[PDB]
């Protein structure tokens, strides 16, 4: 687990683990259809359209989701414990995402960021996106249930 690649199956492994040592039905069975369509959406949609959809849906605003991604400073990461009682799947996919960007990427890199940048950046970010999601979505075929 050295290259690029294989980082990113042991992390997407990780956070698709942690989704299911909850042991919460509901948040397992939403998260997981959430996670199998977020690669198409980025595709079709491009990936600051379907950042700021999450956001949206979760009703939470980019800073606060940075003030909780600061807190994450242990690997393998711990990002369920960091959200409320109510755990909203759809700021937890954010959060698996942007951390993972601003990790291999640009640590800058969230959805009012991603307004500015080059395009460059933003092709690269987007690509790095699609490729996690894609280990996370056979992930949660492998480990998650709906």
């Amino acid at each position: 687990r050295k290259t690029l690649e294989q980082r990113r199956g042991e992390y997407a492994y990780y956070v698709i683990k942690e989704v299911a040592d909850l042991n919460d039905k509901q948040l397992e069975e939403k998260y997981a259809s959430l996670v199998k369509k977020a690669p198409v959406m980025i595709l079709s949609n491009g990936l600051l359209q379907t950042l700021a959809f999450l956001l949206a849906k979760a009703e939470t605003s980019p800073e606060k989701a940075n003030q909780i991604l600061s807190r994450v400073n242990e690997y393998p990461p711990r990002f369920i414990e960091k959200l409320g009682n109510d755990k909203d799947e759809h700021l937890l996919l954010y959060l698996h995402i942007v951390y993972w960007l601003r990790e291999n990427v640009d640590r800058n890199i969230d959805v009012k960021t991603l307004l500015s940048q080059d395009y460059s950046k933003v092709l690269w970010a987007t690509k790095e996106a699609i490729a996690l999601l894609n280990w996370m979505r056979r992930f949660a075929v492998a480990m998650l249930k709906e």
